[PDB]
């Protein structure tokens, strides 16, 4: 079931994409476009995602002047790496972890399409591409199949991709954490905020999810044999926020995302509710209150760190 959530979020986002919620041209090298009519309210909610989730990445990419690393944890098919390359917008290295089966689909959808796999060898130091098995690595880019519930082979596979704990580090969590027990992402928390003196991590997922349509939310995916085995922590921000500062990090920021869409310039509101009629704005408020972006520093006060939002 947990792995499953790779496609339904590579098929969503596509399908936002070719409505024109945001340029993606690489996307549809990783999933089919889906064929039927979706909630509006959804389509908005990935592009507050994606919108909220960039800013943050842009803004830790400006304080760092690029010279930094880049970890998606359960990457799944997102295609950041090639959009921000074509923004001039380049980490020192970039680095995708998700589960084995996942990374075999994704270095077989690269190694198929030029598309993909040139810009990764145009800044790559050999003239060729090493994709055997679980692994891509390259100069500026790493693709690596490990279980996130398993940190020795987690960071054993990330330093065979030469990362660096010296450089300051951004870690993304994009509906991923919910996925693995409490126990687990804690784990993992406290592991990153030891491995790195200067760090950024995003978490993005659930809020509030004690309520009535919390609880039918977590029974429709239960359903569909996908436990949201970590959804204890989605009880509110403060949650979202303790689970950051009690693993080891020294700041902690979190927003529902109807704040978060609120908050969006009146340009981009009105260019994004020019795609598609929505009928009763009440089913967006409660989606939109039921996600949050938290991200959490340690040691940024010389770069600013701490000043980042979305
Ligand atoms: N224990 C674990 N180890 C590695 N990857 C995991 C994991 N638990 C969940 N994932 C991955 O997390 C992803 C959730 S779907 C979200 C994909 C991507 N971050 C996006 O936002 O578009 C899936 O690709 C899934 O395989």
């Amino acid at each position: 079931g947990v792995r499953g959530t790779c496609e339904d979020a590579s098929l969503c986002k596509r399908f936002a994409v070719s409505i024109g919620y945001w340029h993606d041209p690489y996307i549809q090298h990783f999933v089919r476009l889906s064929k039927e009519r979706k909630a509006p309210e959804i389509n908005r909610g990935y592009f507050a995602r994606v919108h909220g989730v960039s800013q943050l990445i842009k803004a830790f990419l400006r304080k760092t002047e690029c010279h930094c690393q880049i970890v998606n944890l359960g990457a799944g098919m997102d295609t950041t790496f090639w959009r921000l390359k074509d923004e001039d917008l380049l980490s020192s290295k970039y680095f995708e972890v998700d589960f084995p089966m996942i990374v075999t689909r994704k270095l077989h959808s690269i190694k198929c399409k030029p598309p993909l796999s040139s810009p990764i060898l145009e800044l790559h130091s050999e003239d060729t591409l090493q994709m055997d098995g679980h692994i891509l690595d390259s100069k500026r880019y790493a693709v690596i199949g490990a279980d996130l519930r398993d940190l020795s082979e987690l960071e054993e596979k990330l330093k065979k991709c030469n990362m660096n704990t010296q450089l300051p580090t951004l870690l993304i969590a994009e509906c991923v954490l919910v996925y693995m027990t409490p126990e687990q992402s804690a784990n993992l928390l406290k592991w990153a905020a030891n491995s790195f003196e200067r760090a950024m991590f995003i978490n993005y997922e659930q809020v509030n999810m004690g309520d009535r349509f919390g609880q039918i939310m977590i029974e429709n995916l239960r359903r569909r044999q996908c436990d949201l085995a970590g959804v204890e922590t989605c009880k509110s921000l403060e949650s979202q926020k303790e689970r950051l500062l009690s693993n080891g990090w020294e700041t902690a920021s979190a927003v529902d995302m109807m704040e978060l869409y609120n908050r969006l310039p009146r340009a981009e509101v009105s260019r994004i509710e020019s795609l598609e009629f929505l009928d009763e704005m009440e089913l967006l408020e409660q989606l939109m209150r039921h996600y949050c972006l938290c991200w959490a520093t340690k040691g940024g006060n010389e770069l600013g760190l701490k000043e980042i939002t979305y």
